């Protein structure tokens, strides 16, 4: 299991915004979290949310199996990082 | 914990070849696996193995955390799918 935690200092997220190539608006809410990659400390990883979501609180997390796809070159890839409580 | 299983018919790697932008010869072990995605039955997903390493033998594994990098934009993404005994 990947341990992935939201600090205090990253329980909000920040939004970006813009036009689809056919005209359509969307909206991207993105927030930061630290990833254990076994270095010596934690990396920063950035995180695009799922429509209707909010931030995930303060706290442990882990990875949820809906995180990954099969890509088109047939090797596994992630999607969105999409986390569950540990 | 993403469960992978190396079929009895998977036990062998196939490997390509090629030459890089500067002249540098390449090889590339690739060996096929089944995913468990949650869906009603696991996936075909194809694995470049490492340098010097073997084909994995039939059985379950799961995924080690060596396989994760974090990506140009910030994002966490697959380097290579690396694997451990379950």
């Amino acid at each position: 299991m990947i341990k992935v935690e939201i600090k205090p200092s990253q329980a909000q997220f920040t939004t970006r915004s813009g036009v689809s190539r056919q005209g359509k608006p969307y909206s991207l809410n993105e927030q930061l979290c630290y990833v254990d990659l076994g270095n010596e400390y934690p990396v920063l990883v950035k995180i695009t949310l799922d429509e209707g979501q909010p931030a995930y609180a303060p706290g442990l997390y882990t990875v949820h199996l809906s995180s990954f796809k099969v890509g088109q070159f047939g090797s596994l890839m992630i999607d969105r990082l999409r986390l569950v409580p540990a």
